[PDB]
């Protein structure tokens, strides 16, 4: 079968193919390079990635996804029909059915645009399902019994926080802080405590290596990047501890987010929530100490899912089979 559902996220897209399973995960990045004043898709996915911050004067590395919507839909179609093109069945004829998730916060205005990008780019048929109903089903959470379930499916681009129950949605929020958002805050802290200028892919490393939701000094690593005052390369040596302060702003919002989402809950729900905890999906949810810091500051058991980068897909994927 060429039917497929699509995780298409802000920092990277999965594709999970009736029949086969997650075929695809690859970053959600487009290279265009500038040959005769037009632009010509050079690479797509981890190819393009590898450019973020190393482009030379005629080339150009796109995130065409920004706060978990399509943003460019010039370019998120080139890598959407890119994507489908490379998973594709040659075998078969048809258009495609497409599943694709989209944050419950997304205005009228974004899912049309992603309806729309999917159709362009070869779909002949398009449905959209709530990401967090894609990530708990994802995630194994009893989302058709009638009992009370919570996941946060914290992205690159949004973290979506959701009260499940009897197929449906009892309470869902949409926050603008994910991956992305901890990347520009660690970017911030290196300039503003440490006078040193870094990018993208630098921060992804100190996210990755040393992140942390609290305080451990813990480990260090040594990052390199502009010292601000001199303009000349600096290497500065960086602890758990201090990517724990750098992180702090985004990792208050998410646990605000569902503290705010508890208080919105019914009693009965909320019970049943309190007993079987609080289910992480998403690259967000790898962040050392993430299911901790909710842990503590909401008094319930926080448990982070099995494969927690594939949950939205494979649920996804469970709608389409």
């Amino acid at each position: 079968s060429n039917d497929i559902a699509i995780d298409l996220g802000t920092a990277n897209t999965l594709i999970y193919q009736k029949g086969k399973g997650i075929v695809l995960n690859e970053p959600s990045v487009v290279a265009l390079r500038n040959v005769g004043g037009r632009k010509v898709v050079h690479a797509v996915g981890i190819e393009a990635k590898q450019m973020l911050g190393r482009t030379p004067g005629h080339m150009e590395a796109i995130r065409p996804m920004r706060d978990g919507v399509i943003a460019d839909f010039e370019v998120a179609e080139e890598m959407i029909k890119y994507f489908i093109r490379k998973v594709h069945n040659r075998k078969g004829f048809v258009n495609p059915k497409v599943i694709v998730c989209v944050p419950s916060g997304a205005t009228a205005v974004e899912r049309r645009a992603i309806n729309d990008s999917c159709l362009n780019a070869g779909a002949r048929r398009v449905g959209l399902i709530d990401e967090p109903m894609a990530a708990a089903i994802g995630a194994g959470l009893p989302i058709h019994e009638p009992t009370g379930s919570m996941v946060v499916d914290i992205g690159g681009g949004t973290t979506e926080v959701a009260v499940l129950s009897l197929s449906g949605i009892v309470y869902s929020r949409s926050v603008r802080v994910g991956g992305d958002k901890m990347d520009e805050a660690i970017i911030s802290y290196m300039r503003r405590h440490h006078n040193l200028l870094i990018g993208e892919t630098t921060a992804e490393r100190i996210k990755k290596e040393i992140g942390t939701a609290r305080a451990p000094e813990g480990l260090s690593i040594d990052v390199k990047g502009r010292d601000l005052m001199q303009g000349v390369p600096r290497e500065v040596r960086i602890s758990e501890k201090q990517a724990a302060d750098a992180l702090a702003e985004p990792v208050g919002q998410i646990v605000e987010a569902v503290k705010v989402a508890l208080e919105a809950t019914p009693p009965e729900l909320a019970s049943d929530i309190a007993d079987k905890g609080i289910m992480l999906t998403g690259g967000g949810a790898l962040l050392r100490g993430l299911d901790a810091e909710i842990r503590d500051h909401t008094g319930l058991p926080v448990t982070v899912a099995d494969d927690p980068l594939s949950c939205v897909a494979l649920g996804c994927g469970k709608v389409l089979e």
